[PDB]
């Protein structure tokens, strides 16, 4: 059978196996089986090629969710928002008392009020992690109905459980049109979310389910053969959005109250970029909800496949290196120091100060300033002997007993404030603001209580008092001689069996000493840097508060420098006025009405009571006070008694002033006074008061100002801007934007003519080309000419790459192109302030200039021939917005703000709140976002850890920690990356076509040598919309186009659906497949990460991307890239105007360049019908020319090539 040498070989193979077993046992308990780990990895790859790319979902943790809620100030509603509670039992902190997730909403919703989840660990063997869990979910409905769900699970330490709660809000109906917006030539529709006379617009539902898994690692190790993981989804509740109701779920109103450390919690939302109407069909709604659920479940399953692979044997991962914060900080700090040195140099220039004439007339204006507290005074030591009073509401029914039989006791109340009531303050009252100047009134305020008599009005219907019990005391035993032993049991609000916790006190009033003394009124100019001169004018001031009033006139004004508390220092002129208003004679004249309450109601005081017994064996005095009351309110609540035949029950409350004034109401609004001099109500006086009228009467100071002034206002010196940049910039982006703003003034205003601008840009491009050492431009021109005439070259991609490298190396040319674009567009400075902390990228602008110039030099025509028409030019020329950066910027700004940017003298601060995008925050980009998204879905990227236990450690804890480490390290990679590119087209007065391009790629294989049906692949689509409609709040409403209008056939739709959802849509028509594809792309990327760049999109870069989307290359991504994010980063780089990757094959970039040039040439030939013909530019004649050219090029015939190039050039002459 075998020889002796073969037997020796067998023995050494056995010995090697034994050495492997020895090593494995040295390392610990975890398995090390390489073949089973490899089979697991291959099967996981096979599953992962099926995880859907769509829909687009954004994942946030708690911190990023809170920052996002703070960022968005308009309506914030998501079609699907899933709250996933995910945990691994080996990651839970077992020293915690409870494992809980609790979150709620502060508003009314059709289905949701609060969500509570508790995890109970019934058994947990930590040596071999065998856990038995019980999960209890509690949902409280808005009508206070409680719904309970249970889930039990027996499994392993390292397996994951996810509880997913989806809140669904579908916009099903828009009502209108209710008019026509005139700035944006669109009809106006409304979107009803709140209770009104209109039909509601939204329908709401919910979806609750649990995901569990079993990774049969123990069985696989015992039997030594692989077994696929098994994932179970349990459906707990599904409510479809069938009927339309008011109050959809707004995410700004959702609170996450408590999550036990160790539990993972994410928010997974899909929010539309613009508002759109959903389908009312039931099957369509259900597919919409289940696509969201299926993507979440697919990502869960991929993660669990990773966990099984990692448990079966050793898997090593290098974690991607994070960018160096500290090196970037040193570079930025050097740049900032250079700017400071430039400012020091510019400080050497001095010039004569030049002024300008300033005149202004202040019409009759009204302003109201509210003091910190209402003007009141609480007397000390206020005693009230009634049964009902400030503190007590004890009915006569209530049983109150004394030592004598049937002897009712008398109750009294004592109230005492704690602390000072005098206040000294100086304020800068706001008067009027303007982009030129701002007016402030400066005064000082005095208050103190004056010796007088208290005034106390008691309500016929008193509010729920703090001490309002059913009974106060009862008799337990009666003695013939000694007296009756009494037991007192007096609870305080709230009672143990109660709803809507409440309680309070009524406060006695007094009279105080008011002293308002106005010193002067000040005005400052924004751009003044030194004292103005020739200051003259007159101002009149009228004070009025309560019942008194004053008036004075100021004549002399002087140049002044003053500092406000929010805006900095101002330079201007002051108008001293010396008047005093003093209502010490009548400070207390609200006497008709005038009940004052203070609310003291707390969850922590429920069930508290005074419990004591008095009598023979018991002491004859009682003196007790609640200390929880002191903890919550820095005061006291007390009850004192003396045992005797006649007993008095003293209920004393003793509050501090600060707590009192932070908690009070001014009911008895029945007799509200009027502003003392018949002034119109100032929106802080009975303007939708809702019981706020007496506090405004007692707190608000209102004044009336009229006058005029004149002065000479200095101009800013010319050497100031660099000092300003050094003195107040925060980032390097601010330095760049400041340089742009200052350079806008250096450029000539002759550039505001189209011919001059085109000549300037041609001269810039000639400078750029003349400075090239290598001759890449001539070969590029040859490539472009061949492409136009039909001969497609393999190194068009090389030509494109050389052009992009030349552009990125010549940053001066890019800077000049950007500067002329910013100068020649409408409202350039407004735009530079709109940018904020971001910079516009000029690489794409110069890229477009180079492409257009290349084609035009090929056909031997100037650009001015294609730029003819009336203004605005992009509305009268169908190619101008595609070949010109200035017209593109104009069109994009008109689109982004619905022509609100064209209002006269509108500031960038006002315009910034008029964007037309849905759920748009000010931290978002003005132009459409264009970036790569790469984050996990349904779980965090790291685990929440623990601190090391302080005690002595034991082996099963070490084993549990190792299991947690292996379950968590390297398994939380995202399953895909993607990128979006969107371009906007103007077609008619109120019609736009928005073209969104999606490109995504799945996670790369561990084993990439397999065939392409089992490798990671890319999936992309181009989707179009039409903008015709707007809301009354200024936001666009979208209609989505069909697949035919996007260029797709039925077979194309089948291929796209397979790429984007990972399956053949079975039982779906092409209409349903396109509905799913189109609806899955309109979601918006929500993140707390901030971008610092703006990018302008172009139609021909979009064609370059469509070249990848429509005819993808035969590429093995798994073998070439380390990461699926790197591919989409390469594509995004190409989209941003940079060169193609050297990882790609040659023909990829070749085809991209051919597509962009062919698209531009078609556009130019279509436009040339105005100055050429269509009979001699027919498609049939051009096809013959192209076929002849290809044949002539393939056989080296220069005569025919030249003749055909002349024929093509002559197409554009006559």
């Amino acid at each position: 059978n075998i020889s002796d040498n073969d037997e020796n070989i067998l023995k050494t193979l056995i010995a090697d196996y034994n050495l492997r077993m020895r090593r494995d046992a040295l390392l610990g308990e975890l398995a090390r089986l390489d073949e089973l780990r490899d089979i697991s990895q291959v099967k996981g790859v096979e599953y992962k090629v099926t995880i859907p790319l769509l829909p687009v979902i954004s994942t946030l943790n708690q911190h990023e969710f809170e920052i996002t809620q703070a960022n968005i100030e308009t309506d914030f509603i998501a079609d699907n928002v899933t709250f996933v509670t995910s945990f691994v039992p080996a990651d839970l902190d077992l020293e915690q008392t409870i494992q809980r997730v609790f979150f709620r909403t502060t508003a009314t919703t059709p289905h949701f009020q609060s969500f509570n989840l508790v995890i109970e660990i019934l058994n947990y063997d930590q040596d071999s992690g065998d856990v038995e869990l019980h999960v209890k979910i509690m949902i409280v409905r808005p009508n206070s109905d409680v719904v309970n769900y249970d889930y039990t699970w027996i499994g392993k330490d390292y397996e994951r459980i996810s509880v997913c709660y989806n809140l669904i809000s579908h916009l099903q109906r828009i009502d209108g049109p209710h008019g026509r917006d005139d700035e944006a030539e669109m009809p106006i529709y409304r979107i009803i979310r709140r209770d009104s006379g209109s039909i509601p617009s939204y329908a709401s539902g919910e979806h609750l389910y649990v995901i569990s898994s079993h990774l049969h690692v123990d069985e696989i190790v015992r039997r030594r053969e692989h077994k696929s993981i098994s994932v179970d989804v349990t459906q707990l509740s599904l409510i479809l959005p069938i009927i339309r109701t008011f109050n959809p779920v707004d995410l700004r109103e959702v609170r996450i109250e408590d999550i036990t450390p160790g539990i993972e919690f994410t928010i997974n939302m899909e929010v539309s970029t613009y508002l759109a109407e959903s389908s009312g069909s039931h099957v369509d709604m259900q597919r919409a909800i289940m696509n969201h659920a299926d993507k979440i479940v697919g990502n869960y399953t991929g993660q669990q496949w990773n966990v099984q692979s990692n448990m079966l044997s050793e898997v090593r991962t290098q974690m991607l290196e994070e960018e160096d914060e500290e090196a970037r900080q040193r570079g930025d700090y050097t740049t900032s120091t250079l700017v400071q040195t430039m400012a020091q140099v510019s400080d050497l220039f001095s010039s004569t100060i030049l002024y300008r004439r300033a005149e202004a007339r202040l019409d009759n204006t009204v302003g109201a300033f509210e003091l910190l507290r209402p003007v009141l005074s609480i007397p000390s030591e206020y005693v009230h002997n009634g049964r009902v009073g400030p503190i007590t509401n004890i009915p006569a029914n209530a049983s109150i007993v004394t030592s004598s039989s049937s002897g009712a006791g008398q109750v009294r109340n004592i109230f005492k404030p704690i602390g000072d009531q005098t206040i000294n303050e100086s304020h800068f009252a706001n008067v009027f603001s303007n982009d030129e100047y701002a007016i402030y009134l400066r005064f000082s305020y005095r208050q103190a209580p004056v010796q007088s008599e208290t005034v106390y009005l008691q309500q016929n219907l008193p509010s729920m008092r703090i001490v309002s019990p059913s009974s106060v005391s009862t008799t337990v035993s009666t003695a013939v001689i000694g007296g009756n032993t009494i037991h007192i049991n007096c609870p305080i609000r709230p009672h143990r069996e109660d709803r809507l916790v409440s309680g309070g006190v009524q406060v006695p009033r007094q009279s105080t000493a008011v002293e308002i003394r106005v010193q002067e009124i000040l005005i400052g100019y924004r751009q003044a840097t030194t004292f103005p001169i020739d200051t003259e004018g007159r101002l009149s001031l009228e004070l009025m508060y309560g019942l008194e009033s004053r008036s004075a006139v100021g004549n002399t004004m002087s140049p002044v420098r003053f500092v406000t508390v929010n805006d900095g220092e101002f330079f201007g002129l002051t108008c001293p006025i010396d008047l005093t208003l003093s209502t010490v004679v009548d400070p207390s004249s609200y006497l008709s009405d005038g009940v004052i309450l203070v609310a003291t109601a707390f969850e922590d005081l429920r069930g508290y009571a005074w419990v004591a017994t008095l009598g023979g064996d018991w002491p004859r005095t009682y003196n007790s006070s609640m200390r929880a009351f002191n903890v919550l309110t820095g005061g006291d609540i007390n009850l004192s008694t003396e045992y005797g035949s006649e007993m008095t029950y003293t209920f004393k409350v003793e509050l501090p002033i600060v707590y009192m004034f932070n908690n009070m109401t001014v009911i008895s609004n029945n007799v509200p006074r009027v502003p003392v001099l018949g002034v119109t109500y100032a929106s802080i006086y009975q303007d939708s008061r809702t019981e706020l009228e007496a506090r405004r009467f007692l707190q608000t100071l209102v004044f009336r100002i009229h006058g005029n002034w004149s002065a000479r206002i200095p101009y800013t010196p010319g050497n100031l801007p660099t000092r300003n940049t050094a003195n107040q910039h925060q980032d390097i982006q601010q330095v760049i934007n400041d340089s742009i703003s200052q350079e806008l003034g250096r450029l000539s205003d002759e550039l505001l003519n189209m011919k001059n601008r085109l000549d300037h840009l041609e001269r810039q491009f000639e400078m750029f080309i003349q400075s090239q050492e290598s001759e890449w431009w001539e070969i590029l021109l040859n490539v472009v000419m061949d492409t136009v005439l039909g001969y497609f070259s393999t190194f068009a991609g090389n030509a494109l790459k050389s052009a992009q490298q030349a552009i990125s190396k010549a940053v001066g040319y890019t800077r000049r192109v950007l500067m002329t674009v910013t100068k020649t567009m409408r409202n350039g400075p407004i735009f530079t302030r709109l940018l904020g902390a971001k910079n516009l990228s000029g690489q794409a602008l110069a890229s477009l200039e180079t492409l257009v110039e290349s084609v035009l030099r090929s056909i031997n025509v100037k650009k001015s021939r294609f730029m003819s028409g009336a203004e605005p030019l992009y509305k009268n020329n169908k190619v101008a917005q595609h070949i010109d950066n200035t017209e593109k910027m104009n069109m994009m700004m008109d689109f982004s703000f619905a022509n609100r940017n064209n209002r006269q003298n509108i500031t960038a601060d006002t315009l910034s709140r008029m964007h037309t995008q849905n759920a748009h925050g000010t931290s978002d980009t003005v132009l459409p976002a264009m970036r790569v998204y790469y984050r996990p879905l349904g779980f965090l990227d790291k685990r929440v850890g623990e601190a090391l236990h302080k005690g002595i450690t034991r082996p099963e804890a070490l084993k549990k920690q190792l299991r947690s480490d292996v379950a968590n390290v390297g398994t939380r990679a995202p399953s895909h990356a993607f990128m979006t590119y969107t371009d906007v087209l103007y077609e008619d007065a109120g019609s736009y076509i928005v073209s969104k391009r999606y490109l995504g790629i799945g996670e790369l294989n561990r084993f990439g040598r397999t065939t392409s049906d089992k490798n990671a692949d890319i999936g992309g689509v181009n989707i179009k919309y039409r903008v015709n409609k707007i809301t009354a709040d200024g936001k666009y409403i979208i209609d989505r186009l069909s697949h035919t209008e996007s260029g797709y056939t039925a077979a194309d739709v089948d291929r796209l659906y397979r790429s984007l959802f990972g399956k053949q849509g079975d039982g779906l028509s092409t209409e349903q497949k396109w509905m799913d594809i189109s609806r899955g792309v309109d979601a918006k990327i929500i993140s707390a990460d901030m971008v610092s760049e703006e990018f302008l999109s172009s139609k021909y870069t979009g064609q370059m991307i469509d070249e990848l989307i429509n005819s993808p290359p035969q590429f093995n991504y798994s073998l070439i890239y380390r990461n699926c994010q790197d591919f989409v980063l390469d594509v995004l780089r190409v989209a941003q105007g940079f060169s193609p990757s050297n990882k790609w094959d040659v023909s990829t970039a070749a085809r991209m360049q051919q597509r962009r040039v062919i698209s531009l040439m078609d556009d130019l030939m279509s436009e040339s019908e105005t100055f050429a013909r269509s009979a001699h530019s027919n498609h049939s004649l051009l096809q013959q020319i192209r076929r002849s050219y290809v044949k002539a090029r393939k056989r080296g015939d220069l005569h025919t090539v030249k003749a055909l190039q002349l024929r093509l050039k002559g197409f554009f002459q006559i």
